[PDB]
């Protein structure tokens, strides 16, 4: 059969990567943004748009190419896509040059062993055909201008980029399958070309998978066990080994060490500089210059399949082929990271460094930063000296100052979208490992925002913020953590500059919140502000937070919105709040799944803590009973509460009498919110009962969506005519009628009203009403209106 | 609520009424012949009506001839409404004859949703150079387009033009007419207000408006941009407008995805005392907690600068 012979041929091609593939292969961890490899293309939901558009993301050396070759070999061995698919094809960006227009026939002929495939027979059922695009970072060189060029003929010879762009949007063989493996850097535009794709990220080895990989690498079990033990000797190296490429490099280095008699613990002692130490252990200035210039010209030209002319220009000769390079004549680097490393080393042995600084972005997915990363690696004073004394060369030093200036350029720029993320900057600053320069070039980050998804991220963040000395606002993202939280927040207590800490929407969980709590109550921490919205906490964290409040006198405000604390959680918090050393001022408790029962406890807080100015207990099933319980204790003039809020509390007019008492008595209760409460006109009249009081101080009174009516409208007129202190108001979603609006207008006309804002959003008024509102805006422009819906 | 005889019998006395000043007839389907009857009722010298609203009356181009005669014969009428009547470009061509008359004292003219096109715009231009009493025009919700707006503006750039509060709500414009609007802002010294909602101006259009907004001779006292389908790329231009325009005192940005960075930059720009803005709206978008804190702060230290950030 044709499929059997083609599968045998691709098995022959993909048997090795030399070194055998499957024997050295080890499983990886992948999660859809764990998704099993055998569970790839079936739709989890029965209404999935074509499953044929799946995109893959991963780091450099994560195993996208190895995953592609492994799935191809499985399809060549009778494992996967036998009863489901029939044909699998391989397309590579490096081989498919964008300058030469081609067709799908060319790709099939290249993939087929026979230069004369049955093209007529194999282009009838695209369902059982899957096209693979590996290394997508070499395709969008002209997608930004070729949006409208569409080709749908399989036999038509059109530029490779245009043809693949046509393939992506499912119009050339629309029912065929596609599998694209990409770097995650520059997907922002590609998702526009994608028709309901599935983004799957690759995370690499776990601990057991790492041990399996060392077993499958070394031919000696004892040597593999010693390598494993020395990997756990260095925690940093063990964390770095989640990338299979680093495992390969360290295994080869340990092989070279033990065969030559060198000790293996030296490899473990070497951190963050695996590539440089590996190169030094493996091993002339003309050779280095030629190879470095070859890598640099490949960088500019996006060329990997070098020919003789490049080596002629760079002075490289036939005797200049080594292990890093590979001859196929075709010259190609074994893995790209090596050529970025050589290009980075070039600029320290066009030599103008500014090409790296500003010509970034000309290549999709940012080849340069990785390059520049090793630049920060090499410019390290100890590493620079070691490079000079190991290769007898000299390293330029103005490059460090230029890179510093680039650091401030990146930090202080405005159009921050095009630049790569700040986590890349922190990777660089961890790579270089120069304390004074890190501190000096890092004092330019008053506000730090980072999103963490692996052990390496946690380690680099720990180092970076530990180096920080002048940071004020800090945010974190645990995008998937007791050990993680400990490792990060241990340094935060020692940080004497931090003042605001954002952790909203992170599912750090309850034990992580506990870890944060014992981190905070250390006397060194200077955090005055802590936001914890939607953290997924519960009543357990309230005990720890209460301890923090009773022990810390620097914290000012605090947020706990949308955590199911409950009335028991509030009961736990009030113990800390009532403590005489609590300096809390603003306390959010929105949507904390509360009930009226907690309200009583809250009352004691208002008579035990005087620093609490504004409370926000909206969106809870408090009710009239709870509001009355709060108000009854709140009527004391000594109570210092200012800006209470009861948004969507399900109240009624019953609590309005208590609110009236509060307004009549308290002299500091300025603001007040009541939206989404069925107060009614009786409730508004009851509020008016206290609003007219000469001792009132209410400086705003929101009533949006209170389900009001025009019966208490005279009360509105009275409030405006007599309240000389109220300066804002809201009436959204209240059917008051045209007569009420015009009476409001005529009341506002006089100079005795000091109102400075009013909203009539979202209702249908009249033409006469609109004229009256325009007039009142005309003669008095200070009194703003938002009447327009 | 169900009229030639009816209209005659009623409006015969209205001409003799020496006290009436405003006459509302919105939503009445009095038809076109009834509107004619009203017209011969009005142009009697005794009538003192200064205000006539005719929204959704179901009129057509036929009534425009009679209304033009009324305008050319009456010197007491001040404003006039014709919203949601299918007048058409021919109806506007008929009206402009009366409007261009030297005895027309019209000040406010609504023409919202009059089924117009760009062709009428040229005629309207002559009005602005023939009638100086016309202060505010409202020609929104029509398929005018960039060509029509350019035709209006090209004649509108004269500093002698007395138009103040033009409006182009939902006119289907684009950034092309923004250069003409920039010229208007650069030249005219009385064009205070201006509406542009529901127009796909874009960030390029906002930059083009900023080109004339920054002019020291500007006088624009409000600039609505709600639902203009904006973005954060021209955001520096927003900062520049607030930092340099000392006359603008209102603004609208509803239904514009500007992003958190833009909102916080807006905040920090507004912080300084060099900004005289007295209102701003950020209705109907999803902001951030830090954004909300910044907005609450700017409301705290300076209470005069109102914000409607809450959706
Ligand atoms: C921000 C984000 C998600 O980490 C990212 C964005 O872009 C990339 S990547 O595609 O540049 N890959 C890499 O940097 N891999 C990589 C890493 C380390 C060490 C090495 C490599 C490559 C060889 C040595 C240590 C952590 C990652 C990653
Ligand atoms: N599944 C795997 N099993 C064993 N080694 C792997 C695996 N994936 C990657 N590697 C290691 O990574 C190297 C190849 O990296 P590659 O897959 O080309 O990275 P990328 O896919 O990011 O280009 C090989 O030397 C190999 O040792």
């Amino acid at each position: 059969d044709y499929c059997k012979m083609y599968r045998r041929h691709v098995r022959s091609r993909f048997y090795s990567i030399s070194v055998d593939l499957n024997s050295r292969y080890t499983q990886l961890q992948l999660v859809k943004e764990s998704l099993k490899l055998e569970l790839l293309f079936e739709p989890e939901d029965g209404h999935s748009e074509p499953v044929h558009t799946v995109v893959f993301q991963g780091a450099a050396g994560i195993g996208k190419t190895i995953l592609a070759r492994k799935i191809m070999l499985d399809w060549a061995l009778g494992k996967l896509f036998k009863d489901k698919f029939d044909y699998l094809f391989f397309i590579h960006c490096r081989e498919v040059s964008l300058r030469t227009p081609r067709s799908l026939a060319d790709l099939i002929v290249s993939c087929w062993p026979d230069p004369n495939p049955p093209v007529c027979k194999i282009l009838r059922k695209p369902s059982r055909i899957l096209f693979l695009m590996d290394g997508f970072d070499e395709l969008q060189g002209a997608f930004d201008e070729h949006i409208g060029e569409v080709c749908t003929d399989w036999q038509k010879a059109v530029r490779g980029d245009i043809l693949l762009s046509s393939l992506i949007r499912k119009k050339l063989l629309p029912k065929a399958s596609l599998l694209i493996t990409t770097r995650p850097v520059a997907l922002e535009k590609l998702q526009h070309l994608l028709d309901h794709p599935r983004h799957v990220e690759i995370l690499g080895f776990s601990e057991a998978k790492r041990k399996e990989y060392f077993f499958k690498y070394f031919s000696n079990e004892l040597q593999a066990r010693e390598a494993f033990r020395l990997i756990q000797e260095n925690e940093v190296l063990f964390t770095m080994c989640f990338i299979p490429l680093v495992c390969w490099i360290v295994c080869t280095g340990l092989k070279q060490q033990m065969e030559t008699g060198k000790s293996l613990a030296q490899t473990s002692k070497t951190t963050t500089a695996v590539y440089v130490f590996f190169l030094s252990s493996l091993l002339f200035s003309d050779y280095l210059q030629g190879l470095c210039s070859l890598a640099a010209d490949g960088i500019w030209n996006q060329k990997i399949l070098f020919e003789e002319c490049d080596l002629r220009k760079h002075g490289l000769q036939k005797t200049d082929v080594s292990a890093f390079l590979r001859m196929n004549r075709f010259y190609s680097f074994s893995h790209m990271t090596f050529q970025e490393f050589f290009a980075a080393m070039y600029y320290l042995l066009n030599r103008d460094v500014k090409v790296l600084l500003e010509n970034y972005g000309k290549f999709e997915k940012g080849y340069l930063i990785f390059v520049v990363r090793f630049l920060f690696g090499l410019v390290n004073q100890e590493r620079t000296s070691y490079l000079e004394k190991k290769l007898s060369c000299k390293i330029s030093q103005q490059v460090r100052l230029e890179l510093l200036k680039w650091i401030e350029v990146k930090a202080k720029a405005k159009k921050l979208q095009w630049q790569p993320s700040q986590l890349e900057l922190f990777y660089c600053l961890y790579e270089m490992q120069e304390e004074d320069f890190v501190q000096s070039a890092m004092d330019h980050f008053p506000k730090i925002e980072i999103n963490l998804s692996t052990r390496m991220d946690h380690v680099v963040s720990s180092f970076c913020i530990k180096n920080c000395h002048r940071v004020k606002t800090l945010s974190l993202g645990f995008f998937h953590t007791s050990s993680f939280c400990r490792g990060l927040f241990s340094s935060l207590s020692t940080n004497r500059s931090l003042t605001e800490l954002d952790l909203s929407d992170n599912t750090l969980g309850d034990p992580g919140m506990r870890v944060l709590c014992e981190a905070l109550q250390h006397p060194g921490c200077n955090i005055q502000r802590l936001w914890l919205g939607r953290c997924g906490l519960s009543h357990q964290c309230c005990f720890d937070i209460s301890s923090v409040l009773s022990s810390s006198q620097k914290l000012v405000e605090l947020d706990l919105s949308d955590n199911a604390l409950g009335d028991f959680g509030i009961r736990l918090l009030c113990v800390g709040l009532k403590h005489l050393l609590c300096n809390l001022q603003k306390l959010w408790l929105v949507s904390c799944c509360l009930t009226s029962a907690c309200c009583q406890d809250l009352a004691l807080v208002l008579s035990s803590n005087h620093s609490l100015t504004r409370l926000y207990i909206g969106e809870n099933a408090l009710g009239d009973s709870g509001v009355q319980v709060l108000c009854e204790k709140m009527k004391d003039p000594q109570c210092n509460l200012q800006k209470l809020g009861l948004v969507n509390s399900g109240l009624t007019s019953i609590c309005c009498s208590a609110l009236t008492s509060v307004l009549k008595t308290n002299q500091n209760f300025t603001h007040l919110y009541l939206r989404s409460n069925a107060l009614g006109d009786t409730g508004l009249r009851l509020l008016c009962e206290g609003l007219l009081h000469p001792d009132c101080k209410l400086q705003m009174l929101e009533l949006d969506n209170c389900s009001l009516t025009s019966h208490s409208c005279w009360n509105l007129s009275t409030i405006l005519t007599h309240n000389h202190s109220l300066r804002k108001l809201n009436l959204g979603n209240n059917d008051l009628g045209d007569l009420c609006v015009v009476t409001l207008c005529e009341v506002l006309k006089q100079q005795g009203c000091l109102l400075q804002s009013l909203q009539l959003g979202e209702m249908y008024l009249n033409r006469e009403t609109k004229r009256a509102l325009e007039a009142l805006q005309e003669e008095k422009p200070e009194l703003t209106i938002v009447f327009e819906i």
